[PDB]
């Protein structure tokens, strides 16, 4: 099981080997349309882009390009669409693909200012009286609600397709202390959070894919999903020693690049699904104990 190995690798000192070796064998596959000229002010980063097979497309006559993959875990029964943060100029895009890909929730992993630089676009109204128009999409975004923790908030969000007048709730997570290239302050406080959009309904078959991010869509966002559908695998058939982590890592890559940016965000995803173990094994008291441990009262 997992455990075990994941004592091999830190008494062997050899995260650094094991993540290199997850880099060598990732799938490569062609981003021909993230790489016209066309879609250069559309991508945040030069060297992060969607591949071909599995980027999302807008349904617009215009140009369908985002910067947007769909993570189709088969096995787990689970999909994810992972994009970058929004530029000044996707905000419309962004919103057009949660309502076209009928997502119920957006799971955001950065904060739009990180390291004295911006790193996504103020993409979501911050206040329930100023609403935002999306003029390019025809969309309008209202912040209905907001309930701030310590370190994660949850916003309630009105989307309202302009041009038919129809109306849908998106629930907003957002964690706000895991810094870009870092890992969450704990196992616990990663997991409450993680629970609390599994709670939400956000990640049910009956809604489209949840919408995950972070500043390019890989990192933090690939640490979330490799988490979760970990967890949901071995939750499927109660069997923790089921699950071969770098095995789903390899398989995510199919669908998106450089999912995971670092040897430790790797150990830290051992490390949540490890804990979360508990959980999907009978002990509904851990859930209480990361909520404890996460400090989430201001
Ligand atoms: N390598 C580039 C792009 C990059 C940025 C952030 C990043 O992680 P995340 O998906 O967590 O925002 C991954 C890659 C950079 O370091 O700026
Ligand atoms: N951090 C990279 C993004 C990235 C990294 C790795 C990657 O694939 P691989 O890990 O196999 O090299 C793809 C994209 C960059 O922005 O330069
Ligand atoms: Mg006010």
């Amino acid at each position: 099981e997992m455990e075990k190995e994941f004592e091999q690798i830190d008494k062997s000192g050899s995260w650094a080997a094991i993540y290199q070796d997850i880099r060598h064998e990732a799938s490569d596959f062609p981003c021909r349309v993230a790489k016209l000229p066309k879609n250069k002010n559309r991508n945040r980063y030069r060297d992060v882009s969607p591949f071909d097979h599995s980027r999302i497309k807008l349904h617009q006559e215009d140009n369908d390009y985002i910067n947007a993959s769909l993570i189709k875990m088969e096995e787990a029964q689970r999909s994810y669409i992972l994009t970058q943060g929004p530029l000044p100029n996707t905000c419309g895009h962004f919103w057009e693909m949660v309502w076209e890909q009928k997502s119920r929730g957006v799971v955001m992993l950065n904060r739009v200012m990180e390291k004295g630089s911006l790193k996504c676009a103020q993409y979501w109204p911050q206040k329930e009286e100023k609403e935002m128009i999306f003029e390019d999409t025809n969309l309008k975004l209202t912040l209905i609600s907001e309930d701030i923790k310590s370190y994660y908030t949850v916003r309630q969000l009105e989307l309202e397709n302009l041009t038919t007048q129809e109306t849908r709730e998106i629930l907003h997570f957002h964690y706000t202390t895991w810094p870009d290239f870092g890992v969450p302050e704990s196992p616990a406080s990663f997991l409450n959070f993680l629970f609390k959009v599994r709670e939400s309904g956000s990640l049910s078959p009956e809604h489209g894919p949840v919408v995950v991010h972070s500043s390019a869509g890989i990192g933090r966002s690939g640490t979330f999903c490799l988490a979760d559908t970990c967890l949901l695998l071995m939750d499927k058939r109660k069997d923790p020693s089921s699950v071969d982590i770098k095995k789903v890592l390899l398989e995510m890559r199919k669908f998106r690049m450089g999912l995971i940016q670092t040897a430790d965000q790797l150990r830290f995803s051992y490390l949540a699904v490890i804990e979360g173990a508990k959980f999907i094994m009978g002990d509904s008291s851990v859930q209480d104990q990361w909520k404890e441990l996460s400090h989430e009262d201001l």
